[PDB]
């Protein structure tokens, strides 16, 4: 399980500051700790923003190397960021409307990165499992025609609020259990995992429960809480109980460490 | 996610004494403890296992209304504890075996009792999920055969500790996700829970890791430490996840007390 560290974002009003000020410290300070969570990745967001996404990039691969995962829908941004990435990076993300799939697609393979596909398109985020995987199905379509590897594209069926969208969560258990049972190569599939508990009581606990049962549905990454020790151990355990990573008994702090 | 408390199990040191002493208050306040915990069945086993039994039944529902489920490979020792039941139980337990078979389901029946039936023969546990799912059809032809309701069948796939036997959970998962996939009506899945740690390192978060896991791939019921406010955390989390439960601030107050 690649834990992707959501805290470099924008959203966030010290994040939103340290951009505004340009100041380095709150940023590659989130990242040292997200990484020493165990994350091993780093999402960023810049909450001029082709600028931003450059500084965020230098600033905080110049303390981390850790993949860098650039959340934008300003494709410009992805693009010079791409350009300033010391190493393999993860876009965040391209969804299944053709407009973005021809730009996004080919960008990622010109970057040798990682592509994360939103099982959706303008119309709106889908109800159900099938029409998800029908946007899944494209996005699989997509990657093979544009000679992106398989196993580089990440598909994310949205996981909902589980206060205002209870039946939701069910329905994206099944697409990536679907997604998990396709024929080699399969494609990974990620989520926005926070997202599971937004305004809902015992925010951790909604979050690290969903991590495992997605896992089980072979769920392959998770845009989480890197600072959320728990959520951590979960991700560390569930690769155990699915033969994923060899037993021992220090399991979570090897997850933590490798 | 119905729990089953596993206290009352003559293993422990203090169920051994209360027992041979036929002293019941240490039975009797497990009992109030592990309902206390949210458990809404109790496992009652032994450690004369006939009148020893017998004694179990009646002691613990001197306390409790919860189903009793009643743990022992003595025939006799359930046949004898059945009788004495003042509410619905269930027999712990049956395996694929004829001798067997042909035996429990009838009494089951007979008592109007739910049947918990072990996806192996005599022999041993299986090693694949493709094995322990034919002992699972096995199981559902005898409780049609037999007249058991199918929701009375509890059928478990027989998880291993997973530091010696790893390879068997994800095993033990996808025979869970099948074996829905047996029947319509299907029938319903068990786990002793515990036995998924038994020597390792933080027994509790393996247990309600793979809680929420097996849940995800169905799992209606779990025999386990019902005073484990973590694993009751994680049953009461999970359910809301699935949406098997309405959502809810105070869900984990609501699968305690309702």
């Amino acid at each position: 399980m690649l834990i992707i560290g959501e805290r470099i974002n924008g959203m966030f009003g010290d994040i939103k500051r340290a951009i505004q000020e340009r100041d380095p410290a709150p940023v590659q300070e989130w990242a040292r700790r997200q990484e020493e969570g165990g994350a091993r990745a780093l999402d960023l967001n810049v909450g001029d923003k082709v600028s931003a996404m450059e500084w965020l990039v230098e600033v905080t691969q110049e303390v981390s190397n850790l993949t860098l995962c650039l959340d934008s829908t300003n494709i410009k941004a992805i693009e010079a960021g791409l350009k300033k990435c010391k190493n393999r990076a993860m876009i965040n993300s391209t969804n299944a409307e053709r407009e973005k799939v021809e730009k996004l697609f080919p960008l990622a393979v010109e970057h040798g990165a990682a592509l994360i596909g939103l099982t959706m398109n303008k119309t709106g985020i889908p109800k159900d499992s099938d029409t998800r995987l029908a946007f899944a199905m494209e996005l699989v379509a997509a990657a093979d025609e544009f000679g992106l590897p398989m196993e580089d594209l990440y598909i994310d069926p949205l996981i909902l609020p589980a206060n205002v969208a209870q039946d939701h969560a069910p329905e994206v258990l099944k697409t990536l259990q679907q997604i998990k049972m396709l024929a080699d190569p399969a494609p990974k599939t990620v989520l926005g995992l926070s997202n599971v508990s937004q305004n809902c009581q015992n925010r951790p606990l909604i979050n690290r429960t969903f991590l495992a049962m997605a896992m089980a549905c072979g769920l392959m990454s998770a845009i989480a809480d890197a600072c959320d020790e728990a959520l951590i151990e979960t991700a560390a355990t569930a690769e155990i109980l699915l033969n994923q990573t060899v037993y021992c008994d220090s399991f979570v702090k090897m997850f933590k460490t490798r």
